[PDB]
């Protein structure tokens, strides 16, 4: 198991416009393509990403690119951020991994805002950790997967993965 097998596991595969848990219009493994409610707007941005007339359709070698570019996005994020570079820099292998999903679903300044969360893993305080950082809107929204992610952070294993 890896980044983007989990990745793939907890977002899916679509080849067509399609809107995200909260309404926005996504593409891909879990790529967002705007907050705006216009799916012009959508089909605008989707075209400026893939370099080509889409008409709101990719193939999965394109999904597949967004994908390794977003992947990379996230782990570059955080280690540029302040916050977070020190975290990830302290944590095992599988653990690591456990950051870059949160990254990758709610961005570096969101997970950047767990700061109490972020201080227990950083102390290696894995169930208290995982009590808290439950005890937020995103476990709330997605909880099966903000599961899978929260038992790969207090465990440092791939079991929530099978
Ligand atoms: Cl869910």
């Amino acid at each position: 198991m890896n980044i983007f097998e989990m990745l793939r596991i907890d977002e899916g595969l679509r080849l067509k416009i399609y809107k995200d848990t909260e309404g926005y219009y996504t593409i891909g493994i879990g790529h967002l393509l705007t907050k705006s409610p216009s799916l012009n707007a959508a089909k605008s941005e989707l075209d400026k990403a893939i370099g080509r007339n889409t008409n709101g359709v990719i193939t999965k070698d394109e999904a597949e690119k967004l994908f390794n570019q977003d992947v990379d996005a996230a782990v570059r994020g955080i280690l540029r951020n302040a916050k977070l570079k020190p975290v990830y820099d302290s944590l095992d292998a599988v653990r690591r991994a456990a950051l870059i999903n949160m990254v990758f679903q709610m961005g570096e300044t969101g997970v950047a805002g767990f700061t109490n969360s972020l201080r227990m893993m950083q102390q290696k305080r894995w169930d208290e950790a995982a009590v808290n950082v439950a005890k937020s809107r995103w476990y709330n929204q997605t909880p099966n997967r903000a599961k899978r992610v929260i038992t790969t952070l207090r465990t440092g294993t791939w079991d929530a993965y099978k």
